[PDB]
């Protein structure tokens, strides 16, 4: 009988874990146009719009974070407990039931109601920008999401700069490992961040607000979940509202730096500010890999079979330049009315909870900064983060006009 996996004899290769690896490059487009799914040794990768999308929500692959977990064989502990019991990686009841305590503040309604703040941060930061060559995530990209998660999480606003600088400092990019010497930074990250949740946990035990951490703190005085859950459900709130969204804006200018024409329109027609956003998530995702799935139970698409327990990564990256789906796929174009928007939030159950936040901050962001400002330009080497999951500059020294 059979050796390997019938159905997965003609499956292209792909290793996204290697050095000289590139979304962009010409073999990935090959694999993609040979097949909706590549095969990498650890996992399936998914590489057309259409099934990349469909099978995020397909109800028959589950979470792959715990089975990632094994896979790398994290030590027990700290870093371990977290990246376990942390919401991206819990199903069934025990997810809907904490996603359904930290939901509220971020549905579009909800989301209309935090657009002024935003829009009134968004200005603030422009006032005081540097007027030469500066670090556009020290005055910009950090600033907003960092005040935006503060605001709805009940923080100080002169908190912001502690508080994203804990959230870079976990690390969590780099949690996936059994190396000690990246373990012991996690931990003493992760310990640090705590450290402020919980000092924010207890004010609002007894003095409570109208924000998120006093709404999950209602729900624990009501014992929907416990004091651990708590901490945890805050952490990861803060962490993945922060990083993405700070990574995403800096793709941003990168993208119109690239392309200044295209800045340009958007001052000539504000209007254009939510498409141009939807092409900077199509065409710079800040999460290439958006959905890190495993199969639940033996099924079957296309002809090719999953069997249980197959690790399956949605590629939305490769996706997003799926000529199948969009118009000149290779190409960074704001002015083209796509019929099909982006899927770099990802989907199903764990469809990403700040989807409208996010789109609010980064057309906010642009609407105003092209508005005001002439396009950017790169001014120096750019500091790039080399992790697994968020991608994008760390650091972006630019300057808003040749001038
Ligand atoms: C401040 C705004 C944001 C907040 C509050 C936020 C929050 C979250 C949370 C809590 C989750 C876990 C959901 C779950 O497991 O049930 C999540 C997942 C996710 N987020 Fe975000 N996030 C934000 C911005 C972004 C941005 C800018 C991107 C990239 C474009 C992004 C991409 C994703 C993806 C791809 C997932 C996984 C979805 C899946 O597995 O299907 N998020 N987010």
């Amino acid at each position: 009988t059979a050796h390997t996996e019938p159905s997965w004899a003609d499956l292209p290769f792909l290793d996204f874990t290697d050095p000289n690896f590139s979304w962009d490059s010409p073999e990935v487009a090959e694999a993609r146009e040979k097949s909706w799914i590549a095969r990498t040794p650890l996992a399936l990768l998914v590489l057309r719009y259409a099934e990349a999308d469909q099978l995020a929500r397909d109800k028959r692959l589950i979470s792959g974070f715990r089975g990632l977990v094994d896979m790398v064989g994290t030590p027990e502990g700290p870093v371990r407990d977290f990246m376990v019991d942390f919401l991206q990686s819990l199903d069934g009841a025990d997810h809907r039931r904490l996603r359904g305590l930290a939901t509220h503040p971020f549905t579009p309604r909800r989301i209309t109601a935090v657009q002024p703040f935003v829009r009134s941060t968004v200005e603030q930061l422009i006032d005081k920008l540097p007027q030469g060559d500066f670090d556009f995530v020290q005055h910009f990209a950090h600033p907003l999401p960092a005040l935006v998660m503060c605001q709805l999480l009940g923080f100080p606003l002169e908190d912001y700069d502690t508080v994203g600088r804990l959230s870079i400092e976990t690390n969590l990019g780099l949690a996936l490992s059994n190396d000690q010497d990246i373990l012991v930074k996690v931990e003493q990250g992760l310990g640090r961040m705590f450290d402020y949740l919980v000092a924010a946990i207890e004010k609002r035990k007894v003095e409570p607000g109208d924000d998120l951490t006093s709404d999950i703190v209602r729900a624990f005085h009501d014992g929907v979940l416990d004091d651990y859950e708590l901490r945890t459900l805050v952490a990861t709130v803060l962490v993945a509202g922060y990083e993405t969204t700070n990574h995403q804006l800096a793709l941003a200018m990168y993208d119109f730096a690239q392309h200044p024409d295209q800045w340009m329109k958007i001052k000539e027609n504000p209007e254009l500010a939510p498409q141009a956003v939807e092409e900077v998530l199509r065409w710079s995702p800040t999460l290439p890999v958006t959905a890190t799935r495993v199969a639940a139970e033996d099924f079957e698409v296309n002809g090719v079979r999953i069997p249980t327990g197959t690790p399956v990564f949605m590629c939305a990256h490769v996706a997003h330049r799926d000529p199948r789906v969009f118009a000149d796929a290779d190409r960074f174009d704001i002015t083209v009315k796509r019929e099909a928007p982006s899927i770099a939030f990802g989907g199903g159950p764990h469809f990403c909870l700040g989807t409208a936040l996010a789109r609010l901050e980064l057309t906010e962001a642009v609407a105003a900064l092209a508005t005001r400002l002439d396009p950017p330009q790169i001014a120096g080497e750019i500091t790039w983060r080399h992790e697994l999951g968020v991608a994008g500059p760390d650091a972006l020294p630019l300057r808003f006009g040749a001038a």
